[PDB]
DNA sequence: TTGTGTTTTATGACGTCC
DNA sequence: GGACGTCATAAAACACAA
């Protein structure tokens, strides 16, 4: 059993570069990537949902209206 | 330190789509 | 179908005032 695992920089780098394309991924580019960077496709789907959910949780904030 | 507060992987529940 | 989307949540991993 193994809860988590970091991802290397090089890893979150790329990932991070995609968001900023799209903060939603074509099969394609999920299977294209996941290989490249070497991960399951499972992986780099919930890691955009995830990234999704930072930038809500971010722009809620973003509205400080103070 | 350290303890405590936030950030990063990850899962299941449930929902939407022609 | 059957792929993905939102969630509330859990726990490893990290950051950093006292």
């Amino acid at each position: 059993d193994k809860y988590r695992v970091v991802y290397t920089d090089h890893q979150r780098l790329e990932l991070e570069k995609e968001f900023h394309y799209s903060r939603y991924i074509t099969i394609r580019r999920k299977a294209e990537l996941a290989a490249t960077l070497g991960l399951s496709e499972r992986q780099v789907k919930i890691w955009f949902q995830n990234r999704r959910a930072k930038e809500r949780k971010i722009n809620k904030k973003k509205l400080q209206q103070q």
